[PDB]
This record gives C-alpha cells, sequence and structure tokens, in this order.
C-alpha cells in the first residue's frame, strides 16, 4: 500500500503538470510496464486518450495531431522494442519542429542490462533527435521528489514548445507492483495542491540597428520572397500584404498556405517549378534580394536556380537557429519571429519603391503557365496523376484539411495545384520526407481539421496501413485518395529508369495489392474511380459519409514522365515567345 | 601541389569566416596533425594567436578570455588525447554559457579506428557538453565545398553566440601532406572573394499579455530580488534602479557585480549568507514574491531558505531556457532578455507602491551585520582567511579585475566582501565549481581586464600550475594571492571533519609544497605575507610590477571553523536584539 | 541512521566484491560527493589507497599501475569536472587495453541537470572509450539491491579483465547525508556474508582445421615476425624459440620486451628502422609471410615497407578482435591467445624447413648496422639524444623498469637501444601516443617494478609535472632523465621545419623553464649531466638514493636531424656494399 501510494503521488504530480502546461491528448500503447502511467492519464478528467497498438503508427498519429493543432502531444509506450518504434516519428518531429512529449516506461535499475524480459537500454534512446532527455528517478513521494516530478513535467512541455520546437524524451523506470491507487481520485478532491508553473509567452525580436540595416538595404531592390513549408499562426495575409507593398513575387510552396488561404492575389507564384526549368527565361528573372521563410521548398528547379544566384543578398528567416539551408547560399541570417519581421517591414519600408516591371515579369510567366496547366487538365478525360490533383483543387470544400503524402503526390500538388480562393490547410511530413506513417499523421490531423483528405501513393499507403485501425475503432472521418500506380512512380523521372535490367525490382516495386480488401479490413467505404465523373461521385459520397473512405485511382507509372514533359514543353514554348 | 592548394582553399574559407563572425583570438596547442589549421590562423593578419602546450590549461585559458570579453574564442589541438584534455573546460563552458569554438584535428577516414598512431575516436567527443557537433568533410575546393566551409564557419560562431551561449565542437579529418600554401597569402590579395554571412542582433521579448500579467501580480507585493552569478552587459545600474523604484532588497551574489559596480546603494544585501542562518530572524523576512536573475548563488544559507518558502510567486529569469533551478521552487518561468525585463518594469510598475518597512527590515539586518564584519577585520592583526578578503576589498584599485577560485575563496568573498564604491569585475568558474584550470582562466581574463588579481587556495593553485607558463612566455600581468592552508579547508566545515581516523588523507590533503620554488620556476615575484603590513606592501609592489606576482599567506585550516562561527554568532546575537 | 545504514550496506557489498575480484589498489581524488565511497575503501583492510588531488594525474597514475601489474585498478573522483579530467587516461586505457574501473560520484536525480553546484551530466561521460557504462541506482539495502551491488562489482572487473581488456565506467548518484557507518567495520565482523562470484580463467583457441591450414601454408615459407608493443605474460622466450625453429627474423619493437628479456639471440632484428630506409637493400628482404603480434610498431620505416608488400600472406594475431591494422594489409586474421598460437606452432611446424640464407640476410644487415651505431656512440663525448639512450642501455641494472615517453624518446630507443642480455621491462603509452600523463604513468609503474627509470622530453615532463606530488608525498623511487632540448624536437624531422616564419612558435615551443626549480619543488635530487662521466655519476647516485631523482641533459634541437641522418647514411653505405 505504501509502495502504491508513493507511485500514485509521484506520477500524479507529473501528469497534472503536463495538463496544466497545455497537454490535452495522450496517445498510449498497451503494455504491462507502462501500467501506472497509462491508468493515471486515463483517470485524469481532462486528458483525452487514444490507444494505438502499433507504436510506429501511434508516433505518427501523435505527430499529425501536434502538427495540426500546434499543441504538445504526449506519447506513452511500454519498455522494450515498443519504444524503438517511436524513432521514425521522433526523427520526423525533430526535423519538422513538432512538440512531442515522448514518455517511455522502463525496468527499474535492478532489471537494466541484466537480460531481463522485455528490458532494453533506453538511456538517450533517440540520440540527437530529441531536444532533451531525462532519466526520471524511481518513484518517491517526499516533498522534494514530488516537486521534482512537477518540475520535469513543466520543463518537458516548455522545452518542447520553445522555439525551435521539437520532441523531448523522458524515461520512467517503474518497479512492481505497478497498479496505482485510483479510488479516491489522485487529481480531484486533493485540496491545497495547486502549484502550477506558469510559462510566459516570449518571442525573438530584431534590434533597432538590425531593423534599420535591412530596411535600408532592401529599399528599391528587385527582391523575391521564397516561402517553403511553414506552419505558424496566420502569416498568410501579412506575407501577401508586404509583397504587395514592395512589389515582390512570393514563390510559394503548396505547404506555405499561400495557395489556399481563402483569397486570390497577384503576388503568389505557383508555377516556378515549371518555368524555372527554361533557360532562355531565367535571364529576365535574376533578382537582387532573396528572403526565405520556412523550410526548403519541394521544388528542385527552385533549388539549383537559387544555388547559382551569384552576388545577391540572400536573407534566411530562422526563428530557432536551426540553420536549414541545404544550398548554403545564405548571406544574411535572421533569428527572429516571422510575424515580427513581416510587421516591422510593413510599416518601415517605403510605400512607393516598386518597379512595376519587376513583378509584371514574374506574374506574366506565372499566369500564362497557370492557365496552360488548367487548360490541359480541363480538356482531358484520362485520370492521370495531374488530373487527380486538379479535380481535388476543384472539389474540396472551404475550410478543409488536405494531408499530402511524399514521393509524387507532393510534387504533383506543386505542379497541378494553383492558387485558389478557398481555405485548404495543407500538411505533409517534410522533415525527412518519409513515406512511412503518412496515414497515421493524416488521421491525427483529422482530429483538428474537418473535412480531412489524404492524397497518397500506393507504396506509402501500404507502409502505414495499420494506421487505419485508429480510424476503425475511433469512428474517424478521413477520405483517402490512393494514386495506385503499382510501385514507385518517383523513380520513372530519376535517371535510374533507363537501365531496365534491375529496375522494377529495386525501384518500381510492384505490389499487385487489391486495396479493395484492405478497405474491407478497416470498415471503409471503397470506390474505384476510373473516369472523371466517377472520381467526382466518390468525393461527393465521401462528404455524406461520416467515416473512412478510400478512393483508388489506378494510373500508369510508365506514362507519367511523358505526360509531365509534354506539359512542361508546352509551357516553355509559350513563355519563350513572350516579350 | 594540387592537394596543398585544395587544403589551403578549404581552410581559408573557414578561417576567414570565423574572423568575420567576431573571432579575434585563437588558443593553439602544438601538433603535427593540426599543422594546416595552426599555420593558417597564424598567417591570418587579424587573428591573434596564443600557443599553450598544456591542452587542459589551454582550454581554461580560452574559457577565461571568452568569459571576460564576451567574445567567441577558438581552441585548436591535434588528434588524440590532446582533445580529451579539453573536456573539463568544455563542460565548464557549457554549464556557464561561454562561446568556445573547439576545433580538433583528426586522422582521415582511412586512419580512423584502425589502430593508427595518435588516432582516437573523436565523433561526439564531448557528448552533450557542446551545443552542436560537426564532423567536417575532407578538404575539397569545389564551389559547393568552399561555400560549405564558409557556411560552417559562420554557423559555428552563430550557434555558440546564440542565447543560451555555449561551446561548439568541429572535428577536422586532415590527410597528409599537411603543409598549406602560405606564399602568396590566402586571405589577402584574393580579389572577388568577400561573401560574409552577416548575423543580425536579436533578443527575446515578453508579450504584451505577459507584461500586463506580471506588472499586475507584482504591484504592492513584498518582493525580493535574488541575483546570482550573471555576466551580461551593464545590468548593474538597471537592477538597482528597479529595486529603488519598488522598494525591494537585492540579495546580491559577489559574482553579480552589484557589490562593486562603482557606487553605493541602499538596496543591495550582501550579508544574507550570515543572517539567514538565524532562525529567530527569518520570521520578519518572509516575502511574497521572489525574482531570480542569473545562476544560483554560492550561499547555501540562501539556499534552504528559498527552498522552504511556501505559497509565494517564485519568478526565474532564464533567457536561454537552461532551467537552472536546483531547488525546483519555480512558479513563473520567464524566457526573455534580462535587460528587456528590467526596463519594461522600470516604466510600468507604480512609482509609489513601496512598503517602507519592508526594505527597512532587510537593510537594517544587512547594515548592522556589515559593520560587525568590518569591525572584526579592522581590529585584528592575524591574517586569517577573512582578513585577506577584507584587505583585498580595501587595496584593489578602481576598474580592476578579480578572479576568485572555488572552494573557500569564493565563500569567503561572499562573507567578507561587502559592497564598495569601486568597480571590481569579479569572475569565477561557477558552472561545475571545479578547482581545476582556475589559474589559466584568470590569465585569460587578464588579457581583457587590468589590473588582474586572483584569490585562490593552495590545492587549486597546484592543480593548474602549468597555466603560469602562459604568464612567463607572454609577459602577462597577474597578481596571485594564494591562501595556503595546506590542504582543503572547505572540509573543516562539512560534517566529515569530526571523524579523525581517515581525515587529513581523504579530505584535508596536505601537500607541504614550498610555493616559493614554483614562483621561481615561472619567473614570478614572490612575497610571503605574514602580517597585515606585509600583505599591503606586497599588493603595492604588485601594481609597480608589470608581470606575474605571487603573494602566499599561510593560514590554519583547523582554526577556520572557529573564526567563522565566532563571527556568525556575534552577528546573530546583535540582530536577535533588534526590534 | 537508517539512511546511513542503507548507504553502508549498499557500498560495502560493492566494494568487497571489487576486492574479491582482484582489485588491490584504489586511486582516490578528494571530494565531498565521493565521501562514502572514499571512506569505505580506506576502511577496507585489503584495499590500498593512493590519494591524488590532480584527477588527470590520478588517472594516468592508475593507468601505469595497471599497465605494469596486469591488475584491475580502481579510480574514484567526485562529481563535476573532476570526472572530466579522467578522459585522457580513459582514452589511452581503451586503445592500450588496460583494465581501469572508473568510479565517479554524482548528484542524485533531484540534483541532475537542474543547475546544482558541482553537478554535471555524467551519463555515458566517456562515450565509446569505455567497454561498458553503468548508472548505479540510489543506495538501497534490500536483498535484491545488495545482490545487485555485488553483481555489478563482479561484473565491472570481469568485463574490464576480459580480452580485449579495457576501462569500465560506473556512475554513483549519492544523496546526502554522505557519511557511512564505519564503526563497527562493515567488511569484517559480518558473519554469514560471503557470496563471492568466482570467474574462471578462459582463453581463445584455434580450431583443428584452422591449425592445419596455417601450419600447411607457413611451412617452407620465407616468413617474418613483426612484434610491436605487447605486454602479455612471458611470450618473449616462446617467440624466440619459434623463430629459431623456423629460421625467421623477429622485427622487434622496443616495447615488445624482446630487446631486453635477459639473453641474446640471433633472430631479433632491432635495426629495421635504420636499414628499411635504404631502397637498394629491400630487394633481398621481400618475404612471403608476415605474422604480426601486438600493436603497430613505432617505426615508420617498418610502416610503408609492410604497406607496399604485395602478394603475401599477412597474418595478424588479434586476441580481442580489436582490428588494429593501420595499413589495412591483413590477409589472415587470427582471434586466439598469443601463447596458444606460439605453442601450437612450436610442436606442429617442421623442424627442418629452414632456408639458412633467409635468416642470414636479415641478421647480416642487423648485426652490421647494430655495431655501426654502437661504434658511433662509444667514440663520442657529446651527450646527444642517441648517446643518452646508449648510456642508459649500458648503465641500467638487471630486472629494472624503464618507462619511455612518446615523441623523440620512444623513437630514439628504437634506434639506439639494441638487444642486450639484461631484463629491462619497457613501458610506454602507445594507445594515443600522448605526451600527457607520462610522469604519472611511470610513477604508477614504479609501484610494481624497481628500480624504475623514465626517459622523457622536456615538453612532456612539464605536461604532467603535477604527477611528482605523488612521488613527494608517498616517498616513491623513480629516476627521471629529462632530454631537455627546449621545445618539440620531433618537429625538426617532419617537413614543417623548412618554413622558419611560424616555426618555433607553433611546433618548437621553447619554454625556457629551469627544471632545477621544479626538482626543488618536489623534494627531488637534481643533477645536470653535461658530459658522459657526469651522466654516469648521476645514474650511480640515483641507485644509492631511495627517492625521486631528476637528471636533465640539455641538447640541441636543431642538430638532431643532422646527427640522425649522418648515422643513417653511414649505415646505408656499409649495407649497400654487402654482398
Ligand atoms: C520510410 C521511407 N522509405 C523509403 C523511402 C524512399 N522513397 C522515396 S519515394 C518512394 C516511393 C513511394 O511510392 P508511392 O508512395 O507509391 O509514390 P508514387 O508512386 O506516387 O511516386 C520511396 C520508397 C522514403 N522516402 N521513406
Ligand atoms: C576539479 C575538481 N577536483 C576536485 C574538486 C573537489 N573539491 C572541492 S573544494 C576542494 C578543495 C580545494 O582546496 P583549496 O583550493 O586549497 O581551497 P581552500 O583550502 O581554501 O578550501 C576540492 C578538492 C573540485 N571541486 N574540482
Ligand atoms: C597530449 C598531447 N598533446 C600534444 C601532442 C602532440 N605532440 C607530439 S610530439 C610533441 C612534442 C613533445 O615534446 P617533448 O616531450 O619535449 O619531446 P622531444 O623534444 O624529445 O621530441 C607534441 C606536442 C601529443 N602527442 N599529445
Ligand atoms: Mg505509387
Ligand atoms: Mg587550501
Ligand atoms: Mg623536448
Amino acid at each position: 500500500t505504501n509502495h502504491e501510494q508513493v507511485l500514485t503521488d509521484y506520477l500524479a504530480a507529473f501528469i497534472e503538470e503536463l495538463v496544466q502546461a497545455g497537454v490535452k491528448e495522450a496517445i498510449i500503447s498497451p503494455g504491462s510496464r507502462s501500467t501506472p502511467l497509462a491508468l493515471m492519464m486515463a483517470e485524469h478528467p481532462i486528458l483525452k486518450i487514444y490507444v494505438d497498438v502499433d507504436e510506429r503508427s501511434a508516433g505518427f498519429f501523435a505527430l499529425g495531431l501536434a502538427k495540426a493543432s500546434k499543441r504538445p502531444v504526449v506519447l506513452l509506450c511500454t519498455s522494450g522494442t515498443a519504444a524503438a518504434n517511436y524513432f521514425p516519428a521522433v526523427a520526423e518531429a525533430n526535423l519538422s519542429q513538432i512538440p512531442l512529449i515522448v514518455l517511455t516506461a522502463d525496468r527499474p535499475h535492478e532489471l537494466r542490462n541484466v537480460g531481463a524480459p522485455q528490458a532494453m537500454d533506453q538511456l538517450h534512446l533517440y540520440g540527437s533527435h530529441v531536444k532533451d532527455f531525462t532519466d526520471m528517478a524511481l518513484p518517491e513521494n517526499s516533498e522534494e521528489m514530488l516537486r521534482y516530478a512537477k518540475w520535469h513535467g513543466s520543463r518537458a512541455v516548455d522545452i518542447a514548445m520553445k522555439t525551435p520546437r521539437g520532441p523531448v524524451h523522458l524515461n520512467f523506470p517503474l518497479r512492481e507492483p505497478l497498479v496505482p491507487i485510483l479510488e479516491p481520485s489522485p487529481f480531484t478532491a486533493t485540496g491545497k495542491k495547486h502549484h502550477h508553473v506558469h510559462i510566459y509567452y516570449t518571442h525573438e525580436v530584431l534590434d533597432d540597428s538590425s531593423i534599420q540595416k535591412m530596411v535600408t538595404e532592401c529599399t528599391g531592390k528587385k527582391g523575391v520572397f521564397v516561402v517553403g513549408p511553414i506552419d505558424k499562426k496566420e502569416l498568410e495575409q501579412p506575407m501577401v500584404d508586404l509583397a504587395k507593398k514592395l512589389g515582390w513575387p512570393i514563390l510559394a510552396d503548396p505547404l506555405s498556405g499561400l495557395r489556399s488561404y481563402g483569397a486570390l492575389d497577384e503576388v503568389v507564384i505557383d508555377q516556378y517549378d515549371a518555368f524555372l526549368k527554361e533557360a532562355e527565361i531565367l535571364d529576365k528573372l535574376t533578382p537582387e534580394v532573396v528572403i526565405r521563410f520556412g523550410s526548403m521548398p519541394v521544388s528542385k528547379p527552385l533549388k539549383n536556380w537559387l544555388e547559382q544566384l551569384s552576388d545577391i543578398r540572400f536573407y534566411v528567416v530562422d526563428p530557432g537557429a536551426a540553420w536549414k539551408d541545404p544550398i548554403k547560399a545564405v548571406t544574411d541570417m535572421i533569428h527572429c519571429d516571422e510575424r515580427f519581421l513581416l510587421d516591422i517591414m510593413q510599416q518601415n519600408m517605403p510605400d512607393d519603391a516598386k518597379d512595376a516591371a519587376w513583378l509584371s515579369r514574374w506574374t506574366s510567366y506565372n499566369k500564362v503557365a497557370r492557365e496552360i496547366v488548367l487548360a490541359e487538365m480541363a480538356n482531358t478525360t484520362i485520370l492521370e496523376e495531374g488530373k487527380i490533383v486538379a479535380e481535388l483543387r476543384r472539389l474540396l470544400p472551404d475550410k478543409a484539411g488536405l494531408f499530402i503524402g511524399n514521393s509524387m503526390p507532393i510534387r504533383d500538388v506543386d505542379t497541378y495545384f494553383s492558387q485558389i480562393d478557398k481555405k485548404i490547410k495543407m500538411l505533409a511530413n517534410r522533415g525527412a520526407n518519409g513515406i512511412d506513417g503518412v496515414v497515421s499523421s493524416a488521421l491525427g490531423a483529422s482530429v483538428v481539421f474537418q473535412p480531412m483528405f489524404l492524397l497518397i501513393g500506393d507504396l506509402s499507403f501500404y507502409h502505414d496501413m495499420n494506421g487505419l485501425l485508429m480510424a476503425k475503432k475511433y469512428k474517424m472521418n478521413l477520405t483517402i485518395v490512393i494514386v495506385n500506380n503499382d510501385g514507385g512512380g518517383i523513380f520513372s523521372f530519376l535517371p535510374q529508369a533507363n537501365e531496365p535490367k534491375y529496375f522494377e525490382s529495386l525501384f518500381g516495386t510492384s505490389t499487385e495489392l487489391d486495396f479493395r480488401f484492405a478497405a474491407a479490413f478497416y470498415d471503409a467505404d471503397y470506390h474505384e474511380a476510373k473516369s472523371v465523373d466517377e472520381l467526382e461521385e466518390a468525393i461527393d459520397k465521401a462528404s455524406y459519409h461520416k467515416g473512412l473512405d478510400i478512393i483508388e485511382v489506378k494510373t500508369n507509372r510508365h506514362e507519367n514522365k511523358a505526360n509531365h514533359q509534354a506539359l512542361w514543353a508546352k509551357i516553355a514554348d509559350a513563355l519563350k515567345a513572350l516579350n
């Protein structure tokens, strides 16, 4: 009894502090060693629990939920290889700056590295892929240890939510017996117990000298904004307003939110991946200033171009000093909040240093290429990869969420998803660009945004098929469009597709999986879209179905390259003739 | 020749970027594998070089120089155990937030973990004791690799200087031949080469909602400032002004600069370590708000007291989110720049919510205890430990630097160094409180502050005796006062001094070293102070000697406890009788 | 009392098991957090204690003691940077396979990574430089925890003594109070307590098929033994006997023991470093089989030669699978005990497959070069570096220990120390070849071997001058010969000595230290040897002095290269003319 009471007081002070620090959800995996942490978080009247038996799927589920809500999400698993399954989501959360509080149970010291069953060295388990690691003490209920448990609870959340955000790992060695005292409840009916650690909201700010320096050096310059994947509060309207004020184009990634923030503007460029391939056009586009926001864009033609830009002022806005610059072209590094920098320029830059011909050159190429793409997709009935993205852009409701898988789906959105006057929250795992856990990440984001849709390739869908168990047992609403080209279509473009001897076994891995059976395994409505009218009917059915939908579109891998190169050629020819 | 030219271009782009990022000094240790980095930094016309053959002493030398100048200092050593000798200074720089750029040469990949001579695994050599680690590529002079070398040069300094500051480690695998091309020079006479990465000055700022919350909750409260070891720009006058505006006492550590910033004030409390021992007095001192600045103070009576303060608002100002709170008593954590918080309250707090009786209670106990200490030291001729500190407080010139060793010297400054109207820059290694490398740290700080003095115990002086070689070969000016009590006097107070069986062998380690010979080994003027007049004459001689001075004062270890407890009792008796 | 009794039972079970596992000595550094471990090891009636206040010197002291006695030696230090000072000795013990049991005290969990005084992250402190790491639990005296403490005590020693031997690290978080119960004694007067874990002696053995394979492929081959630094039991006579049986030369490093095992033989080659420089001679020396023992030899001419040997069978004997092969020339890797392989060939190889002309070619070049060196040193009166080694070879008593420093001293022994019919145990730190801690390592080895001598350069002597404090307080007997060339003489041979602009500041670091004062600081008899007769008289005085002796010989750095190249030329000319 004394042992169980110590175990209860120790974890109650830690769990209550997680809730008071802003944790609302906890994704738990079943286990015997994690029993005291799992039971008490379920007993907590505010913490919402999601139980996932696949630890790999559970990690990405919590990852998507945190990525969509900007909220710190708790993960719990038992000792052993269950904690090793968190590594893909932890590495992705570290490179994408997602606040995951990873709690892993462990054997006590007497059962560590002694060959005990379900025992594993978990000290610094994730290496440098967490912002901080803590090996908690064995449960003690003394005054200093109860305040030590609350201290680490507030510290874990604060370090995870501190810019640059990222995952934190806490290891809990737990000694048997493992059943705490839940009656009476350890969170409620405990008077004179509140001792919350309030954390104040802070943000980084440029000096007055730094502000004057950049305002002076950016006035009257032919500048270009490059906004890659970035998910901060708002920021979509302030970026457009500053670009209108300066007359600068915004090379906007699909994941920047600028292609679908609810309105149309004349500064967002969404065809750069297309026309930056043309050499005869880059002459008139050479800028003097480049100001980067967020991560690096998916566009590889946007890369290379920025890589060869010589004798320019290349600003990079990096609030956390993460130093994400894969081209190493940075000339001026800025470590301040993006919202602050946008406002501080909005009311300091001159209101009339706008070379109209500069923005006219970018918007001309962009709007001409934009309509050639929309023309080729409107006049086709073959449901090619680009057509799937085009019809999604047309059929998605306002205030809808769209999770985009890596590989071809994210690159096809960059090519075939122009700016539209609807609010579409777009997410993707762009830390390591892994095809793993995409289904769970979308399901976690479906807790926040509704209606939620997922554009994903076939290989990636198989990878995290287990995620769908969360959709089945929690009655979740998600519409999954599978671009089943039966293998890896990303490898038809890369130069390995010309050697046919070992292709289709090392790269284009054919699966021949009938996803209709997988849709039945997870209680999902299945539709095979063979025509444009069928794909429509399926999407319209998915809105009237509050549940899991799967819309498979079989495409041809060996025809993608020709379709994309035919479109890119028609764009280059038209833009070459422009004066 | 092509190999040597590649080696020259690669390192020149890296070294020039370190200089342009603010590096002015480089402490180098001799070695064959570090040849190309050592020769090129010496060839650089701006980088100043200090050569130290003891790598342990070299690390602490650079540590003191960075700690005194707020400048990022480069360390260079060769492959092998030479890099292992950096670990004490690196661990101290990490816990004390000092920007050290640790560069360690290494064997190329073909000579790594193959039993090669002077080869050692140096990947993540310092573990979590560096903010970042980089294993540089083998030298390449391609366009991308030359920009990669400059990129890491600017990144290393920026990450090290970014709050919370700390050391960074870069490993350089270097392949033979190792002699670069210095004629013509690779830094000058190289046109169209400037591509510096300018970093802008940023700082953290509280939100408007956070400012309003704290101003409201601190108005009219019986608050107390606790300023431990902190070395930021200025901050000494703003703290006193805010405390005068609010009527709050400042429990000021010696290393906070508030005991010697050039003026006298009526809010700094420098006797708390004395009177917080008395139980009958703490009744009238119980506060409602505690606002902490800097690290944790050396005073252990200031600890315990703050540890048992219940039902208070315990603010902790932590610009880097380092979470330094060994008592875990934090109620409100603040992650903003200290200067910003001081100003934002200076002009938001009410100018008239001052309970005069509150500050009167603290200053009464402080000024009475302050004069009892000064009376006991003025009326004594025995050169006890407290008397040495007292006479230093009287004889030090204005705008002088005083490095204080750990163990008893730092605690005797806290007891016997009241606030004085002189500007005395006080430093100490308070990250891990190691008695190692204190001499080198003082010598590094002597490059910045002059005249420089060092109060150090005998065991600590022996520990880093090799540091004095830097003073001999570089004609450095430092006056070292050795409190030779022949062992560890810190262990006479702790409860291990009552068992005499194994004492004097495990704790009070007698050395019987005649430091007169050590002073001759390093070309230093030696003085043995036996009386107060002799200690004076020696200090006055040290100012007229531009060089190294060593003033030894032999004290009795077994009489320290009685002297300190007699003084503390006379203070407690007087303050008990106060109404 | 209950807390102190738990602390006593916990550590007593651990310390007693270290003693029963073969630990006889413990090198302790003073500290407050290490109080319970330090007091109890002193209380133990079998464990011998050495107290060293320099943790860096303490590590190398224990390193030398373990390297000389083949016994596992315990290190103890307090929490903080004191444990960081162990890193050079730990890295050297890992690369040289020395069984060090590194015990570091630590703060309890509530004081870990919270900014506590003298606190430092010590989890995996030494990274990959230890064979194993253990973070011990807080003291508990339950039945399972007392057996857990004994378990780790037996496991630490066993893992450290297991081939390949190496250091192990155990971290002890200790909570106050820290004073255990020593009266009554916790080791004696404790009936029904013996539960020792006996470890049986095991060794690796080749299969019958592996034995038949190598005996067949080595019969009648022109083979060569290469024995680098190796310190196993005996092995000196078995190697010579097998080489006599096969007719194979033994290219023997000075640290192989084959140049001074008590007798003269006709198979040990000690001039290879000299004559392998000559190109016209290597023609007749090309072998078919190379069998390597121990580490890689210091000779760089022995390197390169073995590196370009093509189409040979290069065997490497590696009992621990450490894979020490810096030339990567291995063709047949053998993971068995050296003694077993020597015997198994001694009685399986044919007794008559000896090409007399093969061994005659090696011994001819060796004996001619050997006498040219001895002639040049016998006919000179200038006390050059080679002459110092020559006179040491003549004046050292039988059954004497000689510690050799790195840099030039070890290379001068390889050149000027021919095989002699005296038993001279030669040691050196050849893991990383660091010039640090050489004095302490020699002093630790002086506990085992007597009389002990140390040949060391001036820079290396200064590096670990603090080691001499152990000689002063423990009345140790060691005769130190300092080859003071006032800087780094190793850099006059390397190709950096032709650029005089930055030489003598980066490589030849002149110190101008009068080591006579350092000898007085440590109560040592000092002699300056200016002639050959003076160096003799000093050595003869050192045998009649039971204590610390220091014999300084000032040499010229800028004349070493010419002296060595003149000798090497006279050898090459004579050996070129040989038929
Ligand atoms: C976890 C993971 N495994 C492997 C890869 C390598 N990879 C990149 S794209 C790709 C093909 C994925 O195919 P699919 O999801 O069907 O996309 P599409 O066919 O539309 O290109 C693979 C295996 C990866 N990025 N992440
Ligand atoms: C590197 C290091 N080793 C050991 C310790 C443990 N320690 C703390 S205080 C102390 C005594 C130092 O003695 P000294 O410098 O002479 O001071 P005083 O006698 O004035 O107390 C020791 C060994 C430490 N803090 N750092
Ligand atoms: C700890 C360490 N620091 C630096 C080096 C680089 N190093 C190799 S040899 C040498 C010179 C040492 O000089 P000394 O001991 O006087 O030898 P000698 O002059 O006889 O060559 C140095 C600094 C090293 N091997 N180990
Ligand atoms: Mg696919
Ligand atoms: Mg002392
Ligand atoms: Mg020398």
